[PDB]
């Protein structure tokens, strides 16, 4: 290869008396003319290399033809119609369709047609209790401001002039009288005092009644209002940030009832699930990190009176309700489990999900005859199922339109042992009919940090890899959130090496189990995941054939001084914290661990040319260093992105490069 020249400067940094040379310091300025010229030169070399791959065009063609496909959401009843969202695969915004008694479905509301480039988007939507009036909020380009439109459902015409100055607001109806919404400014100078207002249908917005937030004792940056399904209770949440909220309740069945305090401090998150009679069902993390579902009477709702209905477990709880049942959703070993409970807290059954993956749904009204839920995983595209609450019977409602036969793919979950004996989850997916003969082209992916949990999700790009004979393995490394705070912290600061060891052990396991072998293995990750790849490839360049670090944090001694670098500090620590933190960071920092004379695997570093999340500086200096130091015959390339078309192109280049570096002269067979 003919890499562009990368100038080496004389910058030298000092940490606790230790000097560290930074020859590519100038590449940290991604907008300088010199750096922009280098970016152009590097892309020219990468593109010329990729242009030599025989099957790149074929791979791109398959990706392009399978990328867009129609999608459909679950149907929901409002009045005498059933509504459901749909997207033809090309539309930028989902379309709301409607279908009655015995007629064909019709388009009801198409947000795309609301503007030229369709930069007017549909945000919140809420039907009056009788389903005859629809209130919906619309946004602009970026603007957080909203307008709430009111439509007569039967005629599809505007009922009143739209409400203006709405922001960070829900829409919740009180019967068919009107609805509650939030705004920083009186109807008729701006402040950060969010208020709840009630708009009564048939009146002007200027006459909307203030419900909460105006007096000093109610001043909060964010307030929300929800009316229970039976129109009995108004619940007002009030908060200053995403952490913790106060909550108040008002009994609408009583005349001029006062607000009672459900939670008067910001020490925990608490939200309304539903009510049964005067009993409130609340989901909270108060004294319960993994959350619990409690009940309390609305007449004396304080925390001291909350009683557990569904106690906190070792797994984080999410609650849904519908058809007179409560559904407790848990993430068990990174995948979904759903339990059906009655409102008295008695477990009815564990829902028989279609396998291990991710779910959505189980939301319905009290009287819904059936509930719908979505399911997907690495091997199965989004599919809708119908659930009969009484019997627990499940039936396929809508198969995916994605051009992939689900029965042709399989996914299994394994558990392997890391260096220190820790058991780690590993989900492996591939086309049915694979042989554990160690020859399968495999991509091992991981993240490992910031309490992020890697849960299964369908991706057209990954499905294309599987169709090529590839294996896709995802490891739930420490540092993530798969098993609570301990799993996370065990992958932070001076414990970061645990994450890398976990990933290294994942690669060894896949080989030992017969899935793949060194020259058929590629490792991939993005951001904290780019760091993962960069660290593992510099510690064990012998472990894999291909390395794919995307938008990685790679200079661990200076990441905190760059744009947005401070946010990564809780997990990593900085070179300025102490000499011990400095020494630990320098011990694994990918940039500082690349060594002259080492033979590195084939590498394709990827990054955009300008990025305020993870500055390009990381990838630029890392690629320059690999090109300067690599002694072996494998190419060290960087692909700098300067749209589905672009996503398709990126996936094609990566898979083409990966197969080509594995020695394939034609597509796998």
């Amino acid at each position: 290869l003919h890499y562009p020249v990368t100038r080496q400067g004389e910058q030298v940094d000092h940490y606790f008396g230790q000097a560290v040379a930074d020859p590519y310091r100038w590449l940290e300025d991604d907008r300088s003319p010199e750096t922009e010229a280098w970016v152009k030169a590097q892309n020219a070399v990468t593109q010329d290399y990729l242009a030599q791959i025989p099957y790149r065009a074929a791979i791109k063609e398959k990706l392009a033809a399978s990328w867009n496909y129609a999608k459909e959401g679950a149907p929901f009843r409002e009045g005498r119609y059933h509504y459901f969202f749909k997207n033809d695969g090309l539309q930028n915004q989902n379309v709301l369709w409607r279908q009655q008694e015995g007629k064909p479905a019709e388009v009801f509301l198409d947000p795309n047609t609301l503007s030229p480039d369709g930069t007017t988007a549909l945000d919140q939507l809420s039907f009056s209790r009788d389903g005859r009036i629809l209130a919906y909020s619309l946004s602009l380009a970026g603007s957080d401001w909203r307008e709430i439109h009111l439509m007569d459902v039967e005629s599809k015409q505007p009922l009143e002039t739209p409400l203006k100055d709405v922001k960070f607001s829900g829409i919740s109806w009180l019967g068919n009288e009107g609805f509650f919404y939030s705004s920083y400014d009186k109807p008729d100078a701006r402040t950060d005092q969010h208020k709840v207002y009630f708009h009564r249908l048939g009146t002007a917005q200027e006459d909307d009644r203030l419900v909460f937030g105006a007096i000093p004792a109610q001043h909060h940056r964010y307030v929300g209002a929800t009316v229970t399904e039976d129109d009995r209770f108004l619940l007002i949440s009030a908060a200053n940030s995403t952490s913790g909220n106060r909550l108040y309740v008002k009994d609408l069945s009583q005349e001029n009832a006062p607000l009672l305090t459900v939670q008067g401090d910001l020490d925990a998150d608490v939200s309304l699930v539903d009510n049964k009679g005067s009993t409130l069902y609340l989901l909270t993390n108060r004294d319960a990190p993994n959350r619990r579902l409690v009940t309390v009477d609305a007449a004396n709702p304080g925390p001291a009176h909350w009683r557990d209905l569904i106690p906190e477990r070792q797994q984080v709880l999410t609650v849904h309700s519908g058809s007179g049942y409560l559904f407790a959703e848990y993430m068990v070993d990174a995948t979904a489990r759903v339990e059906q409970f009655d409102y008295e807290g008695k477990r009815v059954r564990e829902v028989a999900l279609p396998g291990l993956g991710s779910v959505s749904g189980f939301n319905g009204k009290h009287d819904d005859p059936a509930l719908y839920f979505g399911f997907e995983n690495y091997a199965q595209p989004p599919t809708l199922y119908r659930f009969e609450p009484k019997s627990g019977a499940i039936s396929l409602y809508r198969a995916s339109a994605a051009p992939f036969k689900p029965e042709d793919y399989v996914s299994e979950q394994r558990f392997y042992q890391s260096k220190d004996g820790t058991r780690v989850p590993l989900i492996i997916s591939y086309r049915k009919g694979l042989k554990l003969d160690g020859s399968n082209p495999t991509i091992l992916y991981g993240y490992g940090g910031f309490d992020v949990s890697l849960t299964p999700s369908f991706s057209v790009s990954v499905a294309n890899w599987l169709d090529l004979g590839g294996v896709y393995a995802v490891a739930n490394l420490r540092g993530g959130g798969e098993y609570g705070q301990a799993w996370h912290l065990a992958g932070t600061q001076q414990n970061k090496q645990n994450v890398f060891d976990d990933f290294i052990a994942a690669a060894e396991y896949l080989k030992a189990e017969g899935y793949t072998r060194t020259d058929r293995l590629a490792i991939r990750g993005g951001s904290n995941g780019g760091l993962l790849v960069g660290a593992v490839m510099t510690q064990r360049p012998d472990l894999m054939r291909v390395a794919l670090p995307a938008v990685g944090v790679l200079d661990m001694l200076r990441y905190h001084t760059f744009t947005a670098g401070t946010g990564w500090a809780y997990d990593y620590g900085t070179s300025a914290d102490s000499e011990a933190m400095f020494d630990y960071l320098k011990g694994y920092s990918p940039l500082h661990n690349v060594r002259p004379g080492v033979s590195y695997p084939s590498t394709m570093v990827t990054t955009a040319d300008h990025d305020d999340r993870v500055v390009p500086a990381h990838s630029f200096k890392f690629a320059a260093t690999l090109q300067a130091d690599n002694a072996g015959p494998h190419p060290q390339l960087i692909r700098i992105e300067t749209p589905v078309a672009k996503l398709i192109e990126q996936s094609a280049d990566i898979y083409a490069f990966t197969l080509y570096e594995m020695g394939y002269r034609e597509l796998p067979r």
